[PDB]
């Protein structure tokens, strides 16, 4: 069962601004979650939507933030005052933008902010503006270090995105082994997961997604030092929330969470040139296009690549969601007063 | 059998000089090499000394560049003239903080250059001046993309630094599932490899370091997206070979390799500030400290945190080095009248 992105999109907004969300944060927040999902990434997608307004409705979300932003030279910090990610990232990606635009590169700290979504989606919007683009976000811990048994670490995510003459290569990875929204999605979708991402409350792995205590880091050490790398830039460098001090969006509802983003952006005119850049990433495109594919595949993917795919078909045949998505969407729509459509 | 790493330095510079290398580049290669055996990382220590020297006298490394530096603002771009790797990424180092100094942040493409060694020193370097440091550098093809059976990219490592009150935290990793110089160590040490490393000529795993032909990308999709993340910075943006276009050190004698590095500084004090940064790092540090340990591990460990630890016992144990190696390193030594030393 697909859907209308265009319908639910518009939903979506009107239920946040429903639930006391200012303009264009209600439109931020329904942009991120269905971009997400277009893309074939649900678990940044719809599936996020109920939580996000619960946050808001309890009072641990800004409706209508400011943004206040300081700049020194090219480097920039921007004070979220705890406003849904998606509305702040959206702003740092502009800052971010203007900044390298006049100095050749632009750093932008993020601290107080919120659950943002698809880290891909930030970094793709700044390399459609012709820059490469580096963009984190820490979290609250899920995630055992390296040697550990206890959660130390935000599945903190690191997404990086570069022009090609054939599209935009997008990279968005969490550092850990997955993602706690695949979890999540698995959990709509009835199904079970690799063991090897995390384990059950006893230390033991599980493909049980309802029993997944804690997420294992990507590789053992090096997804363990790619998320202390993510959480020294989004965290301990912005003025945010830091590890353990980040406020659990699912299970802490007595103050808001103070997420941090951190945000880079590099103009290759001031490298080896713009067009001398392009030229060369088609290069490479190519190259990795003309790879032969190993057993089971039938071509070499870029990132981003199948997910653009999948965007356009959405686009043309409608986006899917898990059916359990769709009751507890249903039940908020309801809530607030904004009933789930029909004509959707 | 360890030797005294001090003596073992002293040798590698004066085979370098005797080799044809300059002053500053002897040193440069000597201190990079050893220090990594310090380290424990024997994949990139004097075991690569051996062919460093034969690149020099096949005459595809420029024994003395001048390195060309070219700044724009925050921004550099370094010819590295084909000198070697870490003579031409030590300068990279110094205009990189020299640059963030000034502006807050530094980036230097680094263009011709060759095998720098374990880029791990470099960010270390970096963080010791008070930085945040980002350092990436591309390499011959000898990992396979994701969905694919021939070789498409560099084991193309990252590293990452920030400074602690407890010390320098350090990761270096390379984006394959391990570093082909590991495989090569295993081959001196006589030893097996884990079977999930790469693949023998015939696409099939292997644990024969012997027989590996191509290596796997960490965790898949993952560790291929952070290889070309690693590739568009490095080779891309600076000018330099790019994948298949850099020269294989091993493989190829015909000209020198154009290998890419990419370094970016970022002063914290532009950000939280320098002393909220250390304080914020050391909490950090602290916390993962107290992590309770997981089976089979007596403590949590920080990236670089052993690292260190076998420095300190290295400098006043010696530095030990596979029988091979050493067999290597004599042979090399009477090559060009500057024998072994048997006070090492
Ligand atoms: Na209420
Ligand atoms: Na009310
Ligand atoms: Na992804
Ligand atoms: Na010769
Ligand atoms: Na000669
Ligand atoms: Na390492």
């Amino acid at each position: 069962m697909r859907w209308r992105a265009d319908f639910l999109s518009a939903w979506a907004e009107a239920l946040l601004r429903k639930a006391g969300a200012d303009e264009p944060s209600a439109k931020a927040v329904a942009w991120a979650l269905v971009e997400a999902d277009l893309r074939g990434v649900g678990s940044h997608g719809l599936l996020r939507l109920p939580v996000y307004v619960r946050r808001l409705e309890a009072g641990l979300v800004n409706p209508s933030p400011t943004l206040p932003l300081e700049e020194r030279g090219p480097v920039a910090l921007l004070d979220g005052e705890h406003g849904f990610g998606p509305r702040v990232a959206l702003k740092a990606v502009e800052a971010a933008q203007s900044l390298a635009r006049r100095h050749g590169l632009g750093a932008v700290g993020v601290r107080r902010s919120t659950h943002f979504g698809m880290a891909g989606l930030y970094a793709e919007k700044l390399a459609r503006e012709g820059f490469v683009a580096w963009v984190t976000t820490n979290a609250e811990p899920d995630v055992v270090p390296f040697g550990g048994r206890e959660k130390a670490l935000g599945t903190n995510p690191l997404a990086f995105a570069a022009p090609a003459p054939q599209g935009i290569l997008v990279a968005d990875l969490a550092t850990s082994e997955s993602a706690m929204g695949k979890v999540f999605l698995a959990r709509e979708k009835g199904e079970r997961i690799p063991p090897s991402w995390g384990v059950d409350r006893e230390g033991s792995p599980t493909d049980d997604p309802h029993r997944v205590y804690a997420l294992r880091p990507l590789g053992g050490p090096k997804g363990y030092a790619l998320a202390l790398l993510v959480e020294v830039l989004s965290g301990v460098l912005t003025g945010a929330g830091v590890a353990h001090g980040i406020g659990r969006m699912y299970d802490e509802w007595d103050r808001p969470q103070d997420v941090g983003h951190f945000l880079l952006a590099l103009d290759p005119g001031r490298f080896v040139g713009k067009e001398a850049f392009l030229e060369r990433m088609g290069a490479l495109w190519q190259a990795l296009k003309a790879t032969p594919p190993a057993p089971g595949h039938e071509e070499v993917f870029l990132p981003g690549e199948l997910e653009a795919r999948r965007r356009e078909r959405a686009l043309a045949e409608g986006m899917a969601l898990p059916e359990r998505v769709v009751a507890e969407l249903k039940a908020l729509g309801e809530r607030y007063g904004v009933p789930w459509r029909d004509d959707a």
